[PDB]
């Protein structure tokens, strides 16, 4: 492949977390980390299945950053769904910044992208299913934008340099539904792109991308709810930025408001001592916007192989 990948994490095995370091190739700008919030007690309050989550951060061979966030449905199912990231997904994301470059309307650009998926997974990858959400940088009047999307219940949410926090990609519920990349979406993928997130952004250096699977409900909020007509309600849930501040980095923030929400909740639930069942698969992606320098340095690295 053409593209440079600093961190990709398929699955992570029960029982286990994965912490990926940093990439001396890009400065630290990228990391992993996965772990389980599956909580599964017996009536005496004790303990008693793998990650089907992926996360592939990287740089296209002109420098670009992208970040590619997936969550699989089925176990039986998940080496179908990392596999065809990797065969097929991961290999459309340099034309991607190029046609966002290239083209005026970024919107009919992503959903274009998100059409092809859809028709090479139904053509080459029938049991690949799974919700993603991804974004790439591209640059265009001299200034470097990004643009991505989301299909189901992953979310990107960005860091600007001065601190405010916003949601990118936001978490989708439909009422009655599962959206994702999958057979039955795929009946009617102009009415789930309506209803999921499409997004474009100005980026500028050492903006912080954080993408993710599942965090407890409770750090979510609701930015939007809305009817459909095909008599549905549709939310948007975003990140709640009253759990956080300015000075740390996005990334270091969620683990910790997540680690320490999970304590919360694995305490209370042995302490009822009875049956409880809750959580899943979490798995975070850091991507820092490049800059000029770095983008250089990459597209030199992508050249040499
Ligand atoms: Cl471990
Ligand atoms: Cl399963
Ligand atoms: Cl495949
Ligand atoms: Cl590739
Ligand atoms: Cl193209
Ligand atoms: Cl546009
Ligand atoms: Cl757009
Ligand atoms: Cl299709
Ligand atoms: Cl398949
Ligand atoms: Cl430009
Ligand atoms: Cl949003
Ligand atoms: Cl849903
Ligand atoms: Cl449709
Ligand atoms: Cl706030
Ligand atoms: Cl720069």
């Amino acid at each position: 492949m053409r593209s440079i990948i600093t961190q990709i994490c398929n699955g992570v095995l029960h029982g286990q977390s994965y912490q990926s370091g940093s990439n001396d190739l890009d400065k630290g700008n990228s990391e992993i980390f996965a772990s389980s919030l599956f909580v599964h007690l017996n009536e005496q309050g004790k303990e008693i299945k793998d990650s089907d989550d992926k996360i592939v951060i990287g740089y296209t061979k002109d420098g670009m950053a992208f970040q590619i966030v997936v969550a699989g449905f089925y176990g039986c199912e998940r080496q179908a769904v990392f596999s065809f990231i990797d065969n097929y997904v991961l290999p459309l994301i340099d034309n991607f910044s190029l046609d966002l470059t290239r083209y005026p309307d970024s919107k009919k650009v992503t959903e274009s992208l998100i059409h092809t998926i859809y028709s090479l997974r139904s053509k080459h990858a029938p049991l690949a299913e799974f919700t993603m959400s991804l974004c790439v940088t591209y640059q265009k009047d001299e200034q470097l934008f990004c643009a991505g999307f989301g299909i189901g219940d992953t979310g990107i949410a960005i860091k600007r340099n001065e601190g405010t926090i916003e949601q990118l990609v936001c978490h989708t519920e439909v009422d009655g539904f599962k959206d994702a990349f999958d057979n039955y979406s795929s009946a009617n993928i102009d009415l789930v792109i309506e209803r999921n997130s499409v997004f474009n952004t100005k980026v500028m250096p050492g903006d912080e991308l954080v993408g993710y699977t599942y965090v407890p409900p409770m750090l979510e909020m609701t930015e939007k709810e809305f009817e459909v007509e095909t008599k549905r309600i549709v939310r948007h849930l975003n990140l709640d930025p009253g759990n956080f501040d300015d000075k740390d980095p996005l990334f270091s923030q969620l683990l910790q408001v997540v680690k320490s929400k999970q304590k919360q909740l694995v305490e209370q639930a042995k302490e009822t001592g009875q049956i409880q069942r809750f959580g899943d698969d979490f798995t975070v992606g850091r991507l820092v916007i490049p800059d000029q320098l770095l983008i250089n340095q990459l597209r030199i690295h992508a050249l040499s192989h």
